[PDB]
């Protein structure tokens, strides 16, 4: 029956300044990934809500993931200040020892670069397993997809200005 949340903190640089990156990895997301990886991921659509926040999505995973879904809860934007923030509220991870996973995402300007600055809120669920291992995963991850966006607007600076 026992609740908690686990709360892990994360950086990333990146050459690319935040307003770019910004466009790229938060507001093009859901076509831009399924673009330029589709071993990431396949698809992504609205399932419900305006595009807001409050939206949810369902997102169609690549072939790492053996093809799974997730969706994704906007819970909110902020296209000035870059921050984002969405909880993955059924899919993957999401299972009885883990219910929601929950991120504030805050680009931060550092020299005509950024730093991401990356807060996660494991929303946990009876005992609490949490493995130096587990998060070294999910953090490779998510910067393995961060890296794979920097390089594509490295190589197409047309794009997202
Ligand atoms: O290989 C994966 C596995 C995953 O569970 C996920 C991946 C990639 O990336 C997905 C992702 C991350 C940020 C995104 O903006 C996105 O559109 C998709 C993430 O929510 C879940």
């Amino acid at each position: 029956a026992m609740a908690g949340v686990f709360t892990y903190e994360s950086e990333f640089t990146s050459v690319i300044p935040p307003p770019k990156l910004f466009k790229a990895f938060v507001l093009d997301a859901d076509n831009l990934i399924p673009k330029i990886a589709p071993q990431a991921v396949k698809s992504a659509e609205i399932i419900e809500g305006d595009g807001g926040v409050g939206t949810i999505k369902k997102i169609h995973l690549g072939e790492g993931s053996e093809y799974s879904y997730v969706k994704h809860k906007i819970d909110g934007i902020d296209k000035d200040n870059f921050v984002y923030s969405y909880s993955i509220i059924e899919g993957d991870a999401i299972g009885d020892k883990i219910e929601k996973i929950s991120y504030e995402i805050k680009l931060v300007a550092s020299g005509g670069g950024s730093i991401i600055k990356s807060t996660s809120h494991y929303h946990t669920k009876g005992e609490v397993e949490i493995k130096e291992e587990h998060v070294k995963a999910g953090k490779e991850r998510a910067a393995g997809l961060f890296k794979i966006i920097e390089n594509h607007l490295l190589a197409h600076p047309e794009e997202y200005n």
